DNA sequence: GCCCCACGCGGT
DNA sequence: ACCGCGTGGGGC
């Protein structure tokens, strides 16, 4: 739960509809969003494997993004373009792989 | 370096 | 077909 105000200034940052609802994630999900990096063990659905994110947080994530962007409140707008963000900010790595093999040398 | 997002691909 | 992962081109 946060303020209209607070909302409104994660708007201001995200680049797309996508990456408010990855804000958010991040926002409302800080326990996995530490150095320990408990998000990688983490998703949306609970598929593949891994833990699944806290269901109601995620109807509040998706609540703000109808919300703020209308056009959200189609299933096929969530589903296909904030879940997807969703997803890759909870299971990116912190060094690119190609980063990595570089330096090596 | 951080951070975003498109995208081939393999399991379902 | 669909769905999520690993991955890298690339803007900042």
């Amino acid at each position: 739960l946060l303020s209209d105000k607070e909302v409104r200034e994660i708007v201001q940052q995200s680049l797309s509809v996508g990456n408010f609802a990855a804000r958010l994630l991040v926002r409302l999900f800080p326990e996995l969003f530490t150095t320990e990096n408990l998000r990688l063990q983490y998703n949306h659905s609970g598929a593949c494997n891994k833990k699944q994110l806290d269901p109601t947080r995620l109807r509040l994530i998706r609540h703000y993004v109808e919300a703020v962007y209308p056009r959200a409140k189609n299933d096929r707008v969530w589903h296909y373009e904030c879940i997807p963000s969703i997803d890759e900010r909870c299971r990116r790595p912190n060094r690119k792989k190609c980063d990595i093999l570089k330096k090596a040398k």
